[PDB]
């Protein structure tokens, strides 16, 4: 049992009442009740975005 | 059992009341009730996006 | 058992009340009830997008 | 058992109340009830898109 | 049992009443009731973003 | 056991998924599910009304 | 056991998913689920009304 | 046991998911779930009303 | 046991998820769940009203 | 046991999730949950009212 991964995650303008953003994540529900109402109204974000990356991932052996 | 992956994930303007963004993610539900209402209304984002990447992934042996 | 993949995932303007964005993801439901209503109304995003990538994936042996 | 794939996935303007975007993804449902209503109304996105890629995938032995 | 991963996570404009942003995260619910109302209204953030990264991840053997 | 009533019922612009408009009305439900969606949309009725009644009810002995 | 009533009921612009408009009305529910969504949207009725009644009720002995 | 009443009921612009508009009305619920969402939106009724009644009720012996 | 009443009820712009508008009304609930959301939004009624009544009630012996 | 009352009830702009508008009204609840959200928003009614009544009640012997 071994795990060595080059995991890269990017999330812009993300909306999720339930999520799992990491490995071996567990979300057990039993007889529960959730609800969302009028979330994120009248939003004006990320007018301009500039990113400079040489390269996301590498592997040299 | 070995795992060595070059996983790259990008999500822009993502909407999901339920998701799993990482490996071995578990979401067990039992007799539960969820609901979404009028989420993300009147939004104006990401007017302009610029990205510069040399290359996403590599593997040299 | 070995896994070494060059997985690249891109999602722009994604909408999914239920999804699995990573490997070995499990979503078990039992007698549950979900619902979505009027989500993502009046949206104006990603007016302009520019991307520069040398190359997504490589493999040198 | 070995897996080494150059998987590349791109999704623009994606809509799916249920999906599986990664390998070995499992979505088990039992006596559940889902529903979607008036999702993604009045949207104006991706006015212009420009992409520059040298090449998506490669394999040198 | 060994784990050595180059995990990188970025989340801009994230909204999630329930989430798991780290590995082996557990969220057990039993006969509970949650709810969200009019969260994040009239927001104007991230007018301009500039990022400079040489490269996200590396691995030299 | 006797019943002699002067009953008059008027219903204009009435909306009711479940109702009982007459005496000794019985409506038994068991493990049943009902739903109403997007009913009576875009209606324009009863623009003008003119009613002439001498009198609704009387009782002379 | 006797009943002789001068009953008059008027309902204009009435909205009720569950109602009882007559005597000895019974509405029994058991493990049942009901729901109403987006009903009576965009309506314009009863612009003008003119009613002429001598009198609603009387009782002469 | 006798009943002789001069009952008059007027309801204009009435909204009630659960009601009882007549005598000896019974509404029994057991493990039942009800809900109302986005009902009676964008309405414009009863612009002008003109009522002429000699008198509602009387009793002469 | 006798009942002879001059009962007059007027309800303009009435909102009530649960009500009892008539005598001997019974509303029994057991392990039941009710909810109301976004009801009666954007309404404009009863702009002008003109009522002419000689008198509501009388009793002559 | 006798009852002969001159009862007159007027309710303009009435809001009540739970009410009893008639005599001997019973409303029994057991392990039940009720809720009201965002009801009667953006309303404009009863702009002008003109009522002419000779007199509400009388009693002549």
């Amino acid at each position: 049992e071994v795990s060595a991964d080059q995991v890269a995650t990017v999330m812009w303008d993300y909306f999720s009442q339930l999520s799992n953003n990491a490995k071996e994540a567990v979300e057990h529900l039993q007889k529960s009740e959730l609800t969302q109402q009028l979330n994120a109204l009248f939003q004006d974000k990320l007018g301009e975005v500039n990113t400079y990356a040489g390269d996301l991932q590498k592997k040299l052996v």
